[PDB]
């Protein structure tokens, strides 16, 4: 089919394999930092760009343009040519869709989706939750296909996470629908108890196995690889080295290297710093800190992790705590993600880490430059408190998803947005004028460049349905402030 030809470039740009330089704009320079995965050893632009709140628009078009030219517009080919003539191919095409654009609902929140391509002349946009709706109506259209054609190998030749294998992409459209029910959990309860009960309750379910997760198997070389190893421009971040190191985590010598700035201990920088003054440009502080650890060669193979089976067990855990049916035990969940994460690196021990309640997050400790010490601020042990508080409760449930989501920063960001956990460590440096907050951290990214310049009436009305200034500090619509409950 000449249909099938389509779905590379849908797999290859979801989460971007090539050119490198474009990964690193389109995530690797905001969310894979903003979510105290990673950190830039360099302070570009003297000290002035994303990471220290004074944003790059030229980079950040990126994370817009990446989807939409590469993703949204072979969906909607797929889509003209196989609605009513093959569904299942549609059915996939969709899945595909929803994985790349949510990410993009969760950058800008009002996004062009459900309008997407009606006119070369004004684009227009659906608000967040007209986005977040029309997901879920196109998860459950393609899971209903893909479930009447659930033994086709039509699919086959195309696919590269599931081998044509039509049960696994309904078991991951059930994991995906699940994860955005829990993103508005805290705007619309009540929907998202309905739709998180539709994936739970499905009766083929979610990802359990770690096999069933989704993944790219592509062939092109792992996008952080040029950015970690060539050029020596992203490490490990404070947040990592704090709650890794703490728990004594064993996933942290299957997510970094040891560090040649303190031998045979990891060691990670503290985001947003900027041109500290002991340094007379960027390239000197670089110099001090690219010594820092490395991410290891294991999470930077050809396959890139869009969703871990252990992740899913973490939502079913934060879908028990909310009284979700058919969500299972709450404890039973959160052990079983960090089993599930620990057997998708071969790691023994998860016995003793998961009953362990005495260890925490230590408090981060910066060797070339003291001033950027700081006390933990997780101090959320390991093992399951059922007396916990309900914030402690989620605490504990989206500290440890976040260990087992990495390297994906974009859902850990997310979900960092969304919860306040884990606690990881904000900025040293805030050169935002005050647009972005410190301690709440940044929120969104505003509408890119090229929409300004050749949208800009389509821009004007997506405005209007923000709930706050075209911004970095704006709440997106899930984005709730007050408690997760």
């Amino acid at each position: 089919q000449n249909v099938g030809s389509l779905y590379k470039p849908m797999f290859e740009n979801i989460y971007q394999y090539t050119p490198p330089w474009s990964y690193q704009l389109q995530q690797n320079l905001n969310a894979d930092v903003f979510s105290g995965y990673m950190t830039n050893p360099r302070p570009f632009v003297a000290g002035a760009n994303n990471t220290t709140y004074n944003l790059v628009s030229g980079w950040n078009n990126f994370i817009w343009s990446v989807p939409y030219s590469n993703v949204m517009n072979n969906a909607k080919t797929i889509e003209e040519e196989t609605k009513d003539e093959f569904p299942e191919l549609f059915a996939v095409s969709q899945i595909l869709k929803v994985t790349a654009m949510h990410r993009v609902a969760d950058v800008f929140g009002p996004i062009v989706y459900t309008k997407f391509g009606e006119s070369a002349t004004t684009s227009e946009y659906d608000s967040q939750e007209e986005a977040y709706n029309a997901f879920f109506n196109d998860l459950e259209e393609a899971i209903q296909i893909l479930s009447d054609n659930i033994d086709s190998p039509r699919f086959t030749a195309f696919d590269l996470a599931y081998g044509g294998n039509y049960t696994n992409w309904i078991k991951y459209a059930n994991s995906l629908r699940l994860r955005l029910a829990i993103r508005i959990s805290k705007v619309s309860p009540a929907k998202a108890k309905s739709e998180g009960e539709k994936s739970l309750n499905h009766s083929l379910g979610v990802i359990e196995t770690n096999p069933d997760g989704f993944f790219v198997n592509g062939t092109l070389d792992h996008p952080v690889r040029t950015i970690n190893n060539s050029w020596g421009d992203i490490r490990m971040n404070a947040s990592m080295e704090s709650i890794l190191v703490g728990y004594e985590d064993p996933r942290v010598d299957s997510y970094f290297n040891a560090s040649e700035v303190v031998e045979g201990e990891f060691k990670g920088i503290r985001n947003g710093l900027p041109l500290l003054s002991e340094y007379d440009d960027e390239l000197a502080q670089k110099a001090d800190y690219i010594t820092f650890s490395l991410l290891s060669d294991e999470v930077l193979t050809p396959r890139v992790q869009l969703m871990t089976a252990a992740e899913v067990f973490f939502l079913k855990a934060e879908a028990a705590l909310r009284g979700w049916s058919g969500a299972g035990d709450t404890r039973t969940n959160y052990e079983q993600g960090i089993t599930t994460s620990f057997q998708q690196y071969g790691l023994s021990g998860i016995s003793e880490y998961i009953a362990n309640n005495t260890r925490t997050p230590i408090d981060y400790v910066d060797p070339v430059t003291p001033a950027n010490n700081i006390n933990a601020l997780s101090t959320i042990t390991i093992e399951w408190d059922e007396a916990a508080s309900n914030e402690e409760k989620l605490e504990r449930i989206i500290t440890q998803k976040w260990i087992a989501l990495f390297p994906e920063g974009q859902e850990a960001w997310s979900e960092y947005r969304r919860t306040g956990y884990p606690k990881i460590f904000p900025v040293i440096s805030n050169q935002s004028g005050g647009v972005v907050d410190t301690d709440l951290q940044i929120r969104r990214i505003p509408f890119v460049d090229s929409e300004l310049q050749t949208n800009p009436d389509g821009v004007a009305d997506a405005i209007t349905k923000l709930g706050g200034p075209d911004n970095a500090g704006t709440r997106l619509w899930w984005d709730v402030p007050g408690g997760n409950f």
